[PDB]
């Protein structure tokens, strides 16, 4: 079997992960799911958002499936569950796919996931505060390789977004991205972070594999979600060398917790990316979602009157259909 | 008289500045304009993009009016004309107003203009590249004061955009922004840089005075231009303690240089901000622009068949009308 660690978190996390897990269970019985707590509650007890013993099991697992965690600004000493898991598990590539569910068109973003302004070197001293945007040869080389694999697989190109005129680290990063994409026969268009925002809202589908430094990726990937029903359908994967973690790009939405109306699509499509990573069949889930969405009642965030459970049940419906065929004939 | 230094630059710079200067001359005869070269041509000769002698006159001038300069990525040692002028003249506040010309609704952005990732400390050493995002008490205090004056004058509030969870310097910056806006009775809503991008494209007009660190401001202010005809109509001012500089937010658009079809509105509205700064009457220019735009033929970037000259002539038309009245009756 495959061992998958599951961290539902809080807010709508549990609800959408219930949805995703149930969809996964409907496409394969080859995955054992083990659940773990994490977040503020665990921080309160042990001073970390994930227990050391739980963290050890998690890294021995084959993949991780993650919901959403509330990160409060007013909790001294708290570090993000997801940032913690990203660093602890070596998760250097963050892939976000923003889908137009009708057409199957995709905005594909590769966000470097381990350095940049997230590296963690920061200080206040004598009324001067500082943060160090770090780019390393190792960080840039592997995030570039990863982006070229995505471009190769899609018979596509890379759009490297930066601000090289102002940032030494982006001049560096750009040169390395160009080296490795040369070696591998991939085109690299470049784009400046400010003007690209305009291009991203106006001409969404013409950018291939978008690549960028961590914080720029964080910004651009939220921005790209405007081209989808709601941020509620957008999935992602965080990849490292021996393990990966999958989470919807939405967050806790505590406002709507427990009201039975959260959108499980993003988590479901994330369980899809998880199956791909394991060598199982995520294309099934994707087809199920496309198909349910033609005439299915959608959740309120997408302008519909449907409940979470209705959407889950409906997608499982489409799966059972595709599944009961022999490759589709 | 007022002495105004004018730096048309290259590309469409000269064309739109010709437009702006002609509009200024139609509302006041109290401004003497002196022209100066700057950019790559001057860099080629003297190794700086502005001559030291020219720079000295410029700082003795009352204000500066600036077009657009091409900053090529492949010119070793070249620093931006505008970045150079920003640092040399002490221009710490950058105000960008994105207007909906029909309604007179405005997205108002205050971009800190002297530090952050623009401070200039960067290095490559041993396959590690670095840039230092610097926030100082002095930088944050004065950019906050400036933002509160804009909120006070509009009977409005501040939206401070940041990524405090990840950036020490934003935790600092946020506390100082909150201090000074408390002292002055201004509300401070806050927003996270990633999720705010969604809010900015979806709910543009409900954010009051948006305030942020330099690079974040650079990004957000380009993004905000999607809510306007084209980036072509958007103006700005760069303010310091003894002088200010005004430029359209668009750039060189060399693609369309010399073709007689550039949009002079952004420069014109920037000449408006310049008149306000001098205590002259920029509201005139703004009314002229609103009025011309009701039925006037617009330039191709706004979906029309008009030439630069037509729009300039038309706005001067509206000015002459408003001007020939006694405060409007
Ligand atoms: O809880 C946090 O501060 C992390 C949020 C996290 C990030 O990458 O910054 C989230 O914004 C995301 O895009 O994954
Ligand atoms: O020529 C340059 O690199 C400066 C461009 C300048 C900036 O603030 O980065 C421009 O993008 C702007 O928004 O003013
Ligand atoms: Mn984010
Ligand atoms: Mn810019």
């Amino acid at each position: 079997m495959y061992r998958v660690a599951v961290i539902p978190g809080d807010g709508i996390g549990p609800e959408v992960i219930d949805g995703a897990v149930r969809v996964l269970k409907a496409v394969t019985g080859r995955v054992r799911f083990e659940y773990y707590e994490g977040g503020v509650d665990v921080f309160q007890e042990c001073g970390s958002p994930i227990r050391e013993e739980d963290l050890e099991e998690i890294r021995r697992s084959d993949a991780v499936l993650f919901g959403a965690t509330t990160t409060p600004f007013d909790l001294p000493g708290y570090r993000s569950l997801i940032l913690t898991l990203r660093k602890e598990l070596g998760l250097y590539a963050n892939l976000r796919i923003i889908p137009d569910l009708r057409t199957g068109r995709e905005i594909v973003i590769v966000r470097e996931n381990s350095e940049g302004l997230y590296f963690g070197i920061g200080a206040v001293v004598n009324g001067r505060a500082v943060d160090v945007r770090l780019i390393t040869r190792e960080g840039a080389e592997r995030i570039a390789r990863f982006a070229v694999e995505q471009a190769k697989a899609r018979g596509s190109f890379i759009t490297f977004v930066h601000k090289a005129n102002v940032l030494t680290g982006d001049k560096f990063f750009r040169r390395i991205v160009r080296e490795v994409a040369g070696e591998e026969g991939v085109e690299v268009r470049d784009a400046i972070i400010d003007s690209f925002t305009i291009k991203l809202v106006r001409n969404p589908w013409e950018h291939g594999v978008i690549l960028s430094e961590n914080l720029f990726g964080d910004i651009l990937s939220d921005l790209a979600t405007v081209h989808a029903g709601s941020i509620g359908i957008v999935p992602s994967g965080n990849y490292g060398d021996g393990i990966a973690l999958f989470e919807p790009v939405h967050g806790s939405a505590p406002d709507i917790a427990g009201k039975g109306i959260a959108n499980p699509i993003g988590a479901i499509l994330s369980g899809a990316m998880l199956l791909d990573y394991l060598g199982l069949d995520g294309s099934l889930i994707r087809a199920a979602v496309r198909g349910y969405v033609v005439n299915g009642e959608l959740t309120p965030d997408m302008g519909g009157r449907a409940r979470t459970e209705d959407v889950v049940r409906g997608i499982i419906g489409e799966i059972e259909d595709l599944l009961s065929m022999d490759e589709v004939w």
